[PDB]
């Protein structure tokens, strides 16, 4: 996987967390950036990100 | 892999087999993984041109 | 290693200590190291709008 | 440890100069001018490796050939 496949998946997945920072976790406002971050991103990329974002969003919350 | 290092690793693979790209696909994978693509397009245009000097 | 893993630590590293760069000097070091200094200068020019952003609104 | 960049124009640089040794076969005097710019360019242990790595390909090119 190229420094350019790298670029572009983590450009795709700054997109996507952006929109989901200004709806509040609301996939449903993010549909496009989404399906670009799946597009943008190797599969095993992809569950990585997820599983960090839902361990990031949740430790604030037990730490809240 | 500095990107010059992953570079001339696989220029070493192209001069050990007679530029045969067919030969160096691992080392041009850690080449492309270690170099942002612009740089890979002014490195192949130079090894292009440099390879091709060298034989005139 | 992967340039926006380290701008990710880096930019941990500043959430956890205020916003306060004296303190992540180390992953500084390993995110000029990792990024080309074009991206780099995005990066920087993206996280100094987003944080501002924060307090503009909150 | 020097940043991407650094490692770039020490790249560069040092491209540069060995591209000058290969037009003049290892004669330095004709390369003084980017002899200066790689050292500049370069950390202090990069133009060390980088000189010895020289030495070493040179010499193995020969005992080869």
């Amino acid at each position: 996987p190229s420094m350019k496949e790298r670029q572009v998946c983590c450009g795709a997945r700054d997109e996507y967390w952006k929109c989901l920072d200004e709806n509040l976790e609301d996939a449903s406002q993010c549909k496009k950036l989404r399906s670009s971050f799946e597009s943008s991103c190797p599969q095993q990329w992809i569950k990585y990100f997820d599983k960090r974002r839902d361990y990031l969003k949740f430790k604030e919350k037990f730490e809240a």
